[PDB]
């Protein structure tokens, strides 16, 4: 009865719908499990009505990013602000030493650059001769270049370089070394309302096309051409083509028994083996976010980028200087609990410099992410956990210890002191319709397989879109956006040609 | 009559020395190294200045230390004897504008960040691309600015282009003469400042029979005897005959061979003449002019925040307006037309603050063509050199919390005691710094022709005869090992039954 049925109203599904309408196609649907559109793009509201992108926040690769360029044109035409370039010189903070960024003797940034070059050479033309973890690679580097590194460099470098965990959403001992380093095609552009992006695209097509709260439970290849879709609530539909944009992790459920899993779609016939095997090449990371809202800014706005390094030790240096080899290094490193805010690196965006708002947008990674999200309702504990790093940051930015005012008590004493008024946490790892952040590589994974299998589709009528179905912008908002235009345009041309 | 030798190496630069070292290493005897100058090392030369202070006036750093084979060797030696042979002197650069002062690591200008974007821009422009026309590095920067103007601030559009030019000092060419395709490139790790490149030269020179070395013999001609031999004539009249010859003279010098007039210093008359493949490659590759000037002071009385300092050439706000008002590339190329002499603010200058990295109170400054040629042409007029650089020197002292320099060439003020200048564009056995690319050049051409040789017996080595480490000291070193190894392989067949 419908030309195209799109499953999922994230940026992937919405752009497709937008594209179809744009190409004169009608009788199309967008079945979304949630009670809202946007998918992993969600802008929440907190203290005094401030807004934040608890999901995607930045426009990456602004040199080639087509979605960004589109937003740029709009802004060029109407003069409105839709984004701000917030790249800045990073401020790195160690609990004991304080700031270690741009240091005349540590020069951590410089050796960090050699490290990435080292990673580049390590995997160059060799099909990744036996892959390891990002952790293993950093150790190999330290062992190989010890002769050219000071004691402090061997101590802090490995902790500084782990900011990359916040790009992938995985601890360095879980991250694939081969995929760790990547090149960004230009500066990043912090979106000032990714919801504005969602809204514009969402409005692009006939509203009656949208069907919220439709959890698709099964897709069947109607042995007669058309495809049939059923939403948990009973309703059944049928269309010429279907575009499945559910996240990789959710789609991965289809290869298990008992369609009992929330979100799991029942494919009939099942998804061909080329697809099933693709999932063996790992994926899904866990990038999390915690927003810290203060009454107002009373600290230095030198930079909008800040990272706290996990604790490190001088004994680590000694072990590195003494290891006779890689094996001896591993064993020696083996030193036999309890996680704290100083157990992993943490990335903070000081929103005051870039947007004027007195709040910090912090990024976290697996395994910390699921732990912090698990206790997202317990603000008291959340504060206790991050208080020590929140205090060190304020001390390094010419201010003082944070005052807990989540349960306010107006006091004049808190004149020039930072007053925390609210904490917000993401929930992606616990949300069944997302089950994590976005595709990521565990040592031994090959991302290309999924892209190929996905972009090829189950068959002529069952296509796939989403951040896990494309090479350029993979795992990125613009990637999904473009993958959405891809499927739409393809079906759009086929329909126009039919006669 | 003419002495019979197995292998004759022309030139005692690093290429030639490594060639000889390798031959000996492989047990080859009765060889010879003929060098025109009265010293070995070639473009590797360490001079002495004020109070016995030493400076490399030619090569100074070990580049690409992650894979540089020469550096790895030097490092192995220091690991076993504890002697210091080099020092990793990379640092955060200090950028200075004449009117504005320091503009580095600036929280509002964020020049370094857009510079990274610029390079990525260049990378995407070429690389992995076929049929892409090259242009000047300058034009490339103009294209970036026009294309990203919507995301650049006025001050960024004004200063970024001037900071981007630090790259001129890596090529020894002004941004309008530099091939954009070759501007950017990969650095395999940090750089290590040699604490005596001459120290590297000596070790290699001493690793083979000392009676092999014949300095002060300028070779005038090389002839292949159709009888399977090569005759080599020195200017002093001595004649030699050898089975193989490895020619390592500079590309600019070898170039003289393809021209009439045999009375030019360094020129070698080839018979038969150099094959057309080689001759024509001289059209697709050029020679840059990286130059040096050492400013020696009594003592340090300035900040040692960094060992790397760069002064940007003057810029104007009118430039900005033009980038803002341009309608397209052509439009911009047009408007950029103005109706006067060169000064120290007319181009970027790179200074190495040796006081931090070596503890010596001096500045090692690098300059590029066309400035290099003009500065070397007046290197004997110290007073004139000082007047020319005084303003950038003062501006620097100001930014490093000090005061105007005092001419002391004849309490807390910087006193200039001596000035040393390079001479590579004038030395007939050098005629420039090293191989460089003009827009449209194809260096692969010369490399291929050189590495293939004139014929089985007449081979070539040098910084211009190899891809990996092209233009670098370790590239010349490897090219030397390459030719020696090939020859050893061939002479190996002599002992088969
Ligand atoms: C914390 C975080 C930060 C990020 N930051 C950035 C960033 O700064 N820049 C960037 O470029 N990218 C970022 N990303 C990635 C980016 O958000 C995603 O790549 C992109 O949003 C994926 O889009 P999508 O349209 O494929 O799916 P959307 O989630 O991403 O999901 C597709 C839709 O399918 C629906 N669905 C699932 N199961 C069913 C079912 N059974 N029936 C019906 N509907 C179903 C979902 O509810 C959803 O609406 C971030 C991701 C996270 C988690
Ligand atoms: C100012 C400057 C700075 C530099 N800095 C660096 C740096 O930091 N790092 C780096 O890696 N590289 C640097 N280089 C480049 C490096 O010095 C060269 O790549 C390398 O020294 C070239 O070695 P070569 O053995 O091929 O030739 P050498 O000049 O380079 O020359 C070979 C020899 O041939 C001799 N010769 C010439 N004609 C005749 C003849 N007719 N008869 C007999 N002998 C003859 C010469 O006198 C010479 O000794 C720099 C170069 C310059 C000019």
């Amino acid at each position: 009865k419908k030309k195209v049925i799109i499953i999922g109203a994230g940026i992937a599904g919405l752009k497709a719908a937008s594209t179809l309408h744009q190409n004169g196609i009608q009788d199309c649907l967008v079945l979304e499990a949630r009670d809202r559109v946007g998918g992993r793009l969600q802008t929440v509201t907190g203290y005094q009505g401030r807004k934040y992108d608890i999901g995607a926040s930045w426009h990456h690769d602004t040199l080639t990013n087509p979605l960004f360029l589109e937003e740029a044109q709009l802004s060029l035409n109407d003069g409105r602000t839709r984004f701000v370039f917030d790249d800045d010189n990073f401020i790195y903070i160690d609990e004991e030493r304080g700031r270690v960024d741009h240091d005349k003797e540590l020069l951590l940034e410089i050796v960090d650059n050699e490290m990435s070059k080292f990673a580049e050479l390590e995997f160059h033309q060799h099909l990744g001769v036996s892959d390891c973890s990002f952790f293993q690679l950093v150790m190999k580097y330290l062992l190989q270049r010890r002769q050219f590194l000071t004691n402090d460099q061997i101590r802090y470098l490995p902790q500084l370089c782990r900011y990359l965990e916040l790009w992938h959403g995985l601890d360095w001992k879980l991250l694939s070394a081969k995929d760790t380093y990547f090149g960004h095609q230009g500066r990043n552009a912090f979106a000032l309302n990714y919801d504005s992006v969602v809204q514009r695209i969402a409005q692009s097509f006939p509203q009656n096309w949208l069907k919220l709260s439709c959890e698709v439970k099964s897709i069947t290849r109607e042995p007669s051409k058309n495809v049939t879709v059923n939403c948990e609530d009973g309703t059944v539909y049928n269309a010429d083509y279907v575009i499945i944009t559910v996240p990789q992790s959710v789609l991965n459920l289809s290869v298990q028994p008992e369609k009992n899993l929330r979100g799991r779609i029942e494919f009939q016939p099942p998804l061909k083996p080329v697809i099933q095997d693709a999932f063996d090449k790992i994926h899904f990371g866990a990038l999390g976010k915690v927003i810290f809202e203060f009454e107002e800014c009373c600290w230095s706005n030198e930079s909008s980028k800040i990272v706290t390094l996990a604790n490190s030790t001088n004994e680590f240096v000694e072990i590195v200087r003494n290891a006779e080899n890689l094996d001896e290094l591993d064993s020696m490193l083996e030193r036999e609990t309890s996680v704290t805010c100083w157990s992993q690196p943490l990335f903070f965006v000081n929103l005051s410099k870039s947007t004027g708002v007195a709040s910090f947008m912090m990024l976290m990674q697996a395994p910390l992410t699921n732990h912090i999200e698990s206790i997202r309702e317990d603000k008291e504990r959340l504060f206790s956990f991050f208080q020590p790093v929140l205090n060190k940051i304020m001390k390094c930015l010419d201010s003082e210890d944070v005052i807990d005012g989540m349960r306010p008590i107006e006091n004049i004493a808190n004149a020039n002191k930072p007053v925390l008024r609210n904490i917000i946490v993401s929930n992606w790892t616990r949300d069944p319709y997302s089950r994590g952040a976005y595709s990521a590589c565990f040592p031994g994974d090959d991302p290309v397989d999924m892209v190929v299998a996905m972009s090829n589709g189950q068959d002529s009528r069952i296509r796939f879109a989403g951040e896990h179905t494309i090479m350029d912008g993979a795992g990125c908002a613009y990637g999904a956006w473009e993958s959405g235009r891809r499927e739409a345009t393809r079906i759009s041309d086929l329909l126009k040609l039919e006669h």
